[PDB]
């Protein structure tokens, strides 16, 4: 888990953890694109992170 700073709501913390987990999954699949990682980092909901991640994996499969 990304640990949670005092600066950070639970909601923000869960979103940051989803982003990190998605990027880790992309890396496991051989994606090395910062452009794609940045898109995940700009996402505003966990579902957007999931959808970005899933589409990249599908495109790369």
């Amino acid at each position: 888990l990304v640990p949670r700073g005092s600066h950070m709501t639970i909601d923000q913390w869960l979103l940051k953890n989803a982003k990190e987990d998605a990027i880790a999954e992309l890396k496991k699949a051989g994606i090395t694109s910062d452009f794609y990682f940045n898109a995940i980092n700009k996402a505003k909901t966990v579902e957007e992170v999931n959808a970005l991640k899933n589409e990249i994996l599908k495109a790369h499969a």
